């Protein structure tokens, strides 16, 4: 395998961490290949759940806990800390909140969160590599509580970063917030990518095509599929009670991705950097509720 950049995985990984049986587990947690039968039973449907009020309450709670856990991770970002160390803390913080770390054994993913450094677009696997000054690192947190998933990520700076990094990260965050601002009953899901690419392209960056935002509630990944690039063919119109993520991945160079031999880590083909932000959003009668927002501080961690 020919690496596309300077990043390498750092093995061995620690044995997978167990989750106490008193925490409720998603279906895939105990499937030998991590398959989610509940997801597969809806494969290829474009029909979108309209959430009940109980469902809404379950999403508010899990998404709020998910944010608390991301914040724990943000507090640990510094040169010298390994991504495994961050994952171990995430793992414990999930459990302290009586939640299952949704990534754990999802299609056999080995860890409890994704840590994506520099050229890693998404789904990097926490490992023995210490963060280095000048790195940018995304932590993606997904929690499962009382039958609901909640999902968010942010890109963080490690010590001081270059101007390229700041611009990349700032623009990615703007892309996300500009898409969120357009969310309300009656908007086509396909529109969000027109907004995202327009801003990304205006800043010289590209938009990853192989990974999309998604519905999330009782299932971790479900309808709608939500592309972040322009003139996509996404099916559906937003309605009050829809819940889904927006999670744009933007790249300094080209948009093309490939996957490491590990089956997960997605990297730019050109080895240039990529950044990402994500929220889970509830479409209301008039706009949208950002379920995974910070409740206590105005800005994302990188601006603080
Ligand atoms: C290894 S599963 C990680 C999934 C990620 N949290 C997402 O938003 O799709
Ligand atoms: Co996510
Ligand atoms: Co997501
Ligand atoms: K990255």
């Amino acid at each position: 395998y020919r690496y596309t950049g300077k990043l390498r995985p750092h093995y061995p990984l620690m044995p997978t961490r167990p989750v106490p049986s008193y925490i409720q587990r998603p279906d895939y947690a105990d499937h030998p290949l991590g398959m989610s039968e509940s997801e597969q039973a809806l494969k290829g449907t474009s029909q979108i759940k309209l959430l009940s009020s109980e469902d809404i309450e379950g999403m508010r709670l899990v998404c709020r806990l998910a944010r608390e856990v991301l914040d724990v991770a943000a507090g640990m970002i510094k040169p010298g800390v390994t991504t495994e160390e961050i994952d171990h803390a995430v793992h414990l913080a999930c459990i302290a909140r009586n939640c299952y770390p949704s990534p754990l054994n999802y299609y056999n993913f080995p860890k409890s969160c994704c840590t994506s450094v520099n050229e890693v677009i998404c789904h990097g696997i926490p490992d023995r590599r210490p963060l280095q000054e000048g790195d940018i690192v995304n932590v993606d947190i997904t929690l499962y509580r009382n039958g609901y998933h909640g999902d968010l990520n942010e890109t963080f700076f490690v010590g001081e970063v270059d101007d390229g990094a700041r611009k990349l990260v700032q623009t990615t965050y703007e892309c996300l917030m500009q898409a969120i601002d357009a969310v309300k009953p009656g908007v086509r899901y396909r529109e969000l990518g027109n907004i995202i690419q327009k801003h990304a392209q205006a800043n010289g960056f590209s938009v990853v095509r192989s990974y999309c935002g998604h519905g999330i509630h009782k299932l971790m990944h479900t309808a709608p599929n939500v592309p972040h690039y322009a003139k996509n063919k996404a099916v559906g119109v937003m309605k009050s009670g829809h819940v889904f993520t927006i999670e744009p991945m933007i790249c300094e160079g080209g948009w093309q991705d490939e996957t490491w031999p590990d089956g997960w880590t997605a990297v730019t083909r050109d080895g240039k950097r990529s950044a990402q932000f994500e929220h889970t959003l509830l479409v209301t009668d008039t706009g949208c509720e950002i379920l995974t927002r910070r409740l206590d501080s105005a800005r994302p961690h990188f601006m603080s």
